[PDB]
C-alpha cells in the first residue's frame, strides 16, 4: 500500500483513541510491539515467538564460546524492508555479544517495521502522551 504509513498513523490514533476513551479492542500485539510503544527494548525471549530460528542462533550465540561458530561474525544483519533486502550494521568478541543479542533483536523487530511503528506512535503521542 503506497500510504501505509499513514494507514498506520491512523490505527495508531484509533488505538490511541479507545484508550483516551477507556474503550477495549481486541487487539493483541506483541510484547516488542507494546515495549516499542512504550518505548522499551525488546529482550530475546520476546523472538522465540517472532522467529524461533533466530531466537534459536541466539541462544546458539548465548552460553557457547564464538570458536562453536567456525566463522567470524560482525555487526551486521541482513534485513528484508519493503521488499527490499539490504545487509545494514548495527553499530565480535565476548563483550560485543551481550550488545548483539540486544541489538540484534532491536533490528529484527523494527528494522523491517520502522516507518510503520514511527507512524503508529505519532498517531498515539498526537493523543496519549507518551510519558
Amino acid at each position: 500500500n503506497p500510504n501505509h504509513l499513514s494507514y498506520f498513523k491512523f490505527v495508531g490514533r484509533i488505538v490511541a483513541k479507545a484508550v483516551y476513551d477507556n474503550r477495549l479492542l481486541e487487539c493483541y500485539f506483541t510484547r516488542s510491539f507494546y515495549k516499542h510503544i512504550l518505548g522499551k527494548s525488546v529482550r530475546y525471549t520476546d523472538m522465540e515467538s517472532e522467529d524461533y530460528h533466530f531466537y534459536q542462533g541466539l541462544v546458539y550465540l548465548l552460553e557457547n564460546d564464538v570458536s562453536t561458530l567456525g566463522y567470524d561474525l560482525t555487526f551486521s544483519t541482513e534485513v528484508q524492508e519493503f521488499g527490499v533486502c539490504e545487509v545494514r550494521d548495527l553499530k565480535v568478541t565476548e563483550e560485543n555479544k551481550k550488545e548483539y543479542v540486544h541489538l540484534v533483536c532491536q533490528m529484527r523487530m523494527t528494522g523491517a517495521i520502522r516507518k510503520q511503528l514511527a507512524a503508529f506512535l505519532e498517531g498515539f503521542y498526537e493523543i496519549i502522551p507518551k510519558r
